[PDB]
């Protein structure tokens, strides 16, 4: 799957994440993400606070009301396409997902 990053001073990151691969997962393999994890990415903190485009969040496992609680507890501006990075599983038929991270991920 095409994995693009796009971070805030417009700066991109195409990686390939396979099935089953959280984003977070294979931000580790290339050094994305080298910043630990709270919840371990168990959706459980606003450690990966990012925003995925609105177009691979109606595709990609959206979990249930669980995150949506979660989801209300971030320091930045939430989106009504916001999304935990962890809690979000890539697959090569969603191949090109485009995720945007923010400068306060907390
Ligand atoms: S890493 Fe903890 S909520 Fe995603």
């Amino acid at each position: 799957s095409k994995v693009v990053y796009v971070s805030h001073d417009g700066t991109r990151r195409e990686l390939d994440v396979a099935d089953g691969v959280s984003l977070m997962q294979a931000a580790v393999s290339n050094g994305i993400y080298d910043i630990v994890g709270d919840c371990g990415g168990s959706a459980s903190c606003a450690t990966c606070h990012v925003y995925v485009n609105e177009a691979f969040t109606d595709k990609v496992p959206a979990a249930n009301e669980r995150e949506i609680g979660m989801l209300e507890c971030v320091t930045a501006e939430l989106k009504p396409n916001s999304r935990l990075c962890c809690q979000i599983i890539m697959t090569p038929e969603l191949d090109g997902i485009v995720v945007d991270v923010p400068d306060r991920q907390w």
